[PDB]
């Protein structure tokens, strides 16, 4: 059993861990020489990903029983032909090339499915910004398809591209995970409680779970994240961006690869984002019990530091080359997970 | 920071993996090509480990912040030598000499600690190999009990904690079956702690020890103590927050731990077809750690040790 990881940087690597525990060789594939997840693969392969010629070749070469992508950088057109009763994807080619299309994901949930998304315009002249501002209101995000906010400059009620989006007003942001794999009784379809996350003071991503939503906002998640999943299709992992404000669930997002807030997973459930991606691409049974509450910061390892940075209780580390560490807590409740877990990245940077 | 790992073993490989989320480099040294710890070190060594010439100048050459000694094959002359000269050992080499000493081991245990053991002799009842002869006199037994001591640094200097009692038997089809946490009497919890702690304090210096115990009720024995991850510490992967190879990777570097349990579990190390893992892992609260020449570790959790065994079973029998 082979499986063959495009990308190979720090989440390839833990991926790449769990895969090993279950009994399966890994070709770790890269750009570069020294990426991290080629140190503990089996097998390690460099080759420019964005190059269709150049990735099919080493895929026929060495002709993986499963072919995993793990980067944004990779040849969508040579994983078609791949695709194209030798080797699953896990993604499919499909969820790949859907998710790496802002436009046309945008247009998949809002449009072909009915989700409810914050309003949102693609415009290609000023004349069509005129309108939408004219129309919406402000403030607007606008954004090439930096993204600037224009907040500022109807007379009646019944009145290459950039994206316009209006503003509206957001309590959380939330990831669902979402796993989609097979059990001992076929298709599973799993979803991990809500992590919560956000920007955090020195430039450092912190999440925590579970979040708490109300009945009518968590029945409104599920549909929204289970239904863009069903519409990829395919076996895999995904991670469903939304918006919460009360009872109200915008989607903004999906990514076919864990998200940076997925790493609070690592401590507070009993299976981890990574080791749930390892057992879909194989297509094992999966299950998503919660350990305890926890929290993570990811910052973008002096032997003080690290001393100091595990004397807060329940905690833990992952340290991974330059400016690349996860600090991690759990604790009985979210509120102490994160003051933890800000004491350990605060110990730590 | 350098770790260097005397062993390339199965739990070698799983400390090597703790000690890189840490942020250490290992190097991984044993005597042939192809060993576990190998695959995922960051550098691999190959040498006799029982020739302290051949060892010691590997040790000079690399010059490792830590040497850790994960197995017993291994020169304790070329051991004592690193204290003696750099590097910090953990275990210590006092540790490594006594504990491969069965004789001195038994006799530091019963005579200088006043450790209570089964009657013994030694001549020139279980009559054992040690030249001498081992007679040892025949105890009832309810439990076999590993007791897990962990010996660190915390922010505030020395630790010592315990793990909850780890149950463990030799179960069907020659599987080793462990279970955590093994419920003791209060008297038999007391004399365990009490052994666990003063058989470790006399070896001394940083680790994770297994203190091999027998308990009938009331009465507590001591039976042996290991330097390395003991077979039925495999439980600890998915029972515990921090498994033996977490706390053993942090007691090496001196580092703060706890000993907090995530839930009752069982374990099943047995000494891998596609369809065998589909079987195993439709257990609930089920996982396997598959290695190996057909070494593999089968493991549950439950909200009771009783049904965590029965699943453990189950994934093991699924799996075989």
């Amino acid at each position: 059993r082979r499986v063959m990881l495009l990308g190979s940087a720090e989440p390839s690597r833990e991926l790449a861990i769990a895969l090993q525990g279950l009994g399966a060789e890994v070709i770790a594939v890269d750009g570069y020489v020294g990426a991290p997840a080629h140190r503990i693969a089996d097998q390690s392969v460099v080759v420019t990903m964005t190059d269709a010629e150049e990735l099919t070749a080493v895929i026929r070469r060495l002709q993986p029983d499963f072919l995993v992508t793990v980067t944004a950088a990779v040849s969508v057109d040579a994983l078609d032909a791949v695709e194209q009763e030798c080797t699953e994807l896990v993604p499919n080619a499909r969820a790949v090339r859907c998710t790496a299309d802002r436009e046309g994901l945008r247009r998949l949930a809002a449009d072909q499915l009915g989700l409810p998304t914050a309003p949102f315009w693609f415009v290609g002249s000023l004349g069509e910004l005129q309108a939408v501002a004219v129309h919406a209101g402000f403030p607007l995000l606008v954004s090439p398809v930096g993204s600037s906010v224009v907040a500022g400059p109807a007379g009646h009620q019944v009145q290459p591209r950039v994206c316009a989006e209006s503003v509206v007003e957001i309590e959380f942001l939330v990831t669902m995970i979402v796993v989609c794999s097979q059990g001992p009784n076929g298709p599973l379809i799993e979803f991990c409680a809500p992590i919560g996350h956000r920007d955090a003071d020195a430039g450092e991503l912190e999440s925590w779970q579970p979040q708490k939503l109300s009945t009518a906002a968590l029945d409104a998640a599920k549909s929204i994240a289970a239904r863009i999943v069903k519409a990829l299709g395919g076996r895999g992992v995904f991670g469903v961006e939304l918006m919460i404000n009360g009872d109200e669930v915008y989607f903004a997002d999906v990514t076919v690869c864990p998200a940076g807030s997925a790493w609070v997973t690592v401590r507070s459930q009993r299976l981890s984002v990574f080791e749930l991606q390892a057992r879909a691409i194989l297509g094992l049974a999966v299950d998503t019990l919660m350990i305890s509450p926890g929290a993570a910061r990811v910052i973008n390892p002096p032997a003080d530091a690290l001393t100091g940075a595990l004397g807060v209780p329940e905690s833990d580390v992952v340290i991974f080359g330059r400016g690349l560490g996860v600090a991690l807590a759990t604790a009985p409740e979210v509120a102490i997970a994160r003051e933890r877990a800000r004491e350990v990245a605060s110990r730590l940077n």
